[PDB]
């Protein structure tokens, strides 16, 4: 058996350099937003909020989990601290990020009322409550669900532990049954599985909101053409009645108001004189439609679009960052499965326990990125606060 020190000095190495990353990036982030007024808004005080998460990471967690690869001699209830302290962090960060998923949603669910239901001081609010139940959720074993009664005294003894220590190591002081059942499936899957619905719903609301832009389009100039073919006035005042409700349901600036206004009364025009069986005269107002439709309405419907797709790409970029946050702590996740429900299995290897763990650390480095390569405005004042 090799002298332990080695591959722990490999493990401790690699932990520092991703706490140094973890806390630069994320200082970065939170910089950013303090910095550029067009980044204050509440979806970015949740990403704030997981940024201190991570920060936190690389200042506690990581020298917390270098002091427990030492197996040092330690009060049960300090290394239960130190050993809980990370999922406060984890589970943190899984609150932020089911804030910003239906952050998303309500905006493209419910954009009239987002600003008026949405505000930065219920933000706040809400940052602060889940602050207090990521404390309560992450050190409930510290209210007495822990293995600090039955301590393992022969290693204890072996170490030359003194009264009241163990040998500080996660899993001799945290139950597997809470990592398991409260920690993993209630606290952690759960709110991911609730996230993936919230992006379900917010991708097919985008898809069916642009499918509707484009039915009304497709009816306008549908309903355009059965006019010009018309051959009585009853005919063209079939058309035109239903342009006119579908104007009005595209109408829910300034020359957007007036590209409309012009529209329902050119129709309104036209609709009149069809009523008054004057057939050429209708046909030859319903024309004048044509004029509006290229200079207001099809404006109006491709930014309405654009806006449309800036949404969904928004939506995609914070998924990747939840899906991150899934596929990092998943391992570590699944390997305290198997240590608890095969008995029969030996327990994974130490070089996989090291490897999992700091795979969860790496969590709190990649978000920073994903900010920098798929948001302008991150990327834009990144760069002008490196480079000023
Ligand atoms: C505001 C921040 C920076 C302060 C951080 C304080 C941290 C480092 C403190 C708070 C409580 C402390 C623990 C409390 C009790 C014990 C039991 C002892 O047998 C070994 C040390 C150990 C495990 C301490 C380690 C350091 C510790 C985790
Ligand atoms: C911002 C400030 C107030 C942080 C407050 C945290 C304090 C109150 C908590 C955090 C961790 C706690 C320690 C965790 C573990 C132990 C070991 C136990 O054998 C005696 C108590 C002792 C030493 C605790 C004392 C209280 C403690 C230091
Ligand atoms: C989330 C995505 C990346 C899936 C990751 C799956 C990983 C965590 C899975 C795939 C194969 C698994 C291993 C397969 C077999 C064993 C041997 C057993 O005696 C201890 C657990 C151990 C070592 C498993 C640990 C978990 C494991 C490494
Ligand atoms: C996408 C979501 C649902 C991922 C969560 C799936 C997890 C909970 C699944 C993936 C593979 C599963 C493991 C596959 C194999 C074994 C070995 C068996 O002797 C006991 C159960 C155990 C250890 C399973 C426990 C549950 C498990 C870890
Ligand atoms: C302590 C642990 C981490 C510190 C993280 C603290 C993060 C505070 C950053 C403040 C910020 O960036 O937000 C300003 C806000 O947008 C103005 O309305
Ligand atoms: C011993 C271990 C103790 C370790 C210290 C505990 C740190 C706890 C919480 C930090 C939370 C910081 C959260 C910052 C979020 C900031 C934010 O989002 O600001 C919104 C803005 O004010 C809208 O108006
Ligand atoms: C700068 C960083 C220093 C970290 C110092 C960490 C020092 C930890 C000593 C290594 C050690 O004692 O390792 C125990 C090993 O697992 C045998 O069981
Ligand atoms: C800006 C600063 C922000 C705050 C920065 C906080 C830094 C915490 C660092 C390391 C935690 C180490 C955990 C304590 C290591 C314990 C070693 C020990 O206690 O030795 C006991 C042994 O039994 C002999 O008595
Ligand atoms: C803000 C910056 C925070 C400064 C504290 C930083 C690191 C603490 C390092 C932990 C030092 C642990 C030494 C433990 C030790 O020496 O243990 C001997 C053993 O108990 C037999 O005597
Ligand atoms: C906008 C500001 C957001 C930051 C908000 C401040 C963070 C709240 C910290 C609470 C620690 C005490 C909670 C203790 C509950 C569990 C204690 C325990 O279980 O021991
Ligand atoms: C939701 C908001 C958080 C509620 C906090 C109150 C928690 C009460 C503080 C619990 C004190 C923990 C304690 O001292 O327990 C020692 C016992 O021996 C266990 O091992
Ligand atoms: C969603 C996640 C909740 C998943 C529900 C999973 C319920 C698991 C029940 C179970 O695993 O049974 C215990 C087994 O007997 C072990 O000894
Ligand atoms: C389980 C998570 C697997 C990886 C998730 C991921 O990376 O994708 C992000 C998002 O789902 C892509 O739009
Ligand atoms: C999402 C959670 C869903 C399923 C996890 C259920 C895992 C249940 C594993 C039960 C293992 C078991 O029963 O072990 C018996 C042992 O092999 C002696 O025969
Ligand atoms: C590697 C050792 C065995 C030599 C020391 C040790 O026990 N290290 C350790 C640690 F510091 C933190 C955790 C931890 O965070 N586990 C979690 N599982 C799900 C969410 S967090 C697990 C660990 F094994
Ligand atoms: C990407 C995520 C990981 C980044 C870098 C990972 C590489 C090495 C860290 C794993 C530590 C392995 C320790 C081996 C020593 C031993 O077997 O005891
Ligand atoms: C542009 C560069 C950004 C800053 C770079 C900082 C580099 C820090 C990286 C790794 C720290 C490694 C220290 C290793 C000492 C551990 C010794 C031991 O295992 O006992
Ligand atoms: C991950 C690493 C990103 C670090 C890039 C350099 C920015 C650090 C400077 C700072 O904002 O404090
Ligand atoms: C290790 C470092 C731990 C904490 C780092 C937190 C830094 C994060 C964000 C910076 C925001 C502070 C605001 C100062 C504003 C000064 C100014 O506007 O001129
Ligand atoms: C920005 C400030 C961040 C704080 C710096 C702290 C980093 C120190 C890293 C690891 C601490 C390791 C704890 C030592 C274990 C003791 C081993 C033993 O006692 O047997
Ligand atoms: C704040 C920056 C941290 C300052 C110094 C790092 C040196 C820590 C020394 C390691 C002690 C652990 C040990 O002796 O085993
Ligand atoms: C440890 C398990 C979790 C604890 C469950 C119950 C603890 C706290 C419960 C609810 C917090 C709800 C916050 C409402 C505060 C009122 C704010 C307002 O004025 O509108
Ligand atoms: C590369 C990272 C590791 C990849 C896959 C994990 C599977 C390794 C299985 C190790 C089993 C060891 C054992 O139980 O004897
Ligand atoms: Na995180």
């Amino acid at each position: 058996g090799a002298p332990p020190i080695m591959g722990s000095s490999v493990y401790i190495t690699v932990e520092l350099a991703i706490a140094v990353l973890a806390i630069l990036g994320n200082v970065l982030v939170c910089w950013a937003v303090w910095l550029n007024s067009n980044l204050q808004n509440v979806t970015n005080y949740f990403v704030v909020s997981l940024a201190a998460a991570d920060i936190l990471v690389g200042v506690l967690a990581i020298p917390f989990a270098i002091t427990i690869s030492t197996g040092f001699c330690a009060a049960c209830h300090g290394c239960l601290f130190i050993a809980c302290f990370v999922l406060v962090l984890a589970q943190s960060s899984i609150f932020s990020l089911l804030a910003i998923a239906i952050d998303r949603y309500i905006a493209i669910a419910i954009p009239l009322r987002y600003n008026g239901l949405v505000t930065g001081t219920r933000a706040a609010g809400i940052i602060a409550i889940c602050w207090v139940l990521s404390f309560a959720i992450g050190l409930t074993p510290m209210l007495g669900w822990n293995n600090c009664g039955q301590p393992k005294e022969g290693k204890a003894h072996s170490q030359g532990c003194g009264e009241g220590q163990v040998a500080c190591l996660f899993e001799d002081v945290v139950p597997m049954n809470y990592m398991v059942y409260f920690n993993f499936f209630a606290c952690v899957l759960v709110p991911l599985l609730l996230m993936l619905g919230v992006y379900l719903r917010i991708f097919a609301a985008a898809r069916r909101q642009l499918a509707d832009l484009e039915d009304n389009w497709e009816t306008l100039n549908d309903n355009l053409k059965v006019i010009e073919k018309a051959d009585n006035a009853a005919q063209v005042k079939d058309a035109l009645t239903k342009m006119r409700a579908a104007a009005l349901d595209a109408q829910k600036m300034k020359d957007f108001r007036h590209g409309f206004d012009i529209l329902v009364g050119q129709i309104d025009d036209a609709l009149k004189l069809a009523n008054e069986g004057k057939v050429k005269e209708a046909q030859a107002a319903a024309e004048q439609l044509k004029t509006t439709r290229n200079a207001y309405i099809q404006k109006y419907l491709e930014r309405a679009r654009s806006t449309l797709q800036k949404e969904v790409h928004a939506a995609k970029s914070a998924a990747i960052i939840a899906g991150l946050f899934a596929l990092c702590w998943l391992p570590l996740h699944i390997i305290n499965c198997f240590t608890f429900f095969c008995p029969d299995c030996s327990h994974a290897p130490l070089w996989l326990m090291y490897l999992a763990i700091v795979l969860a650390h790496t969590n709190s480095v990649v978000n920073p990125f994903i900010y920098a390569y798929r948001i302008r405005e991150f990327r834009q004042t990144f760069r002008k606060i490196i480079r000023s």
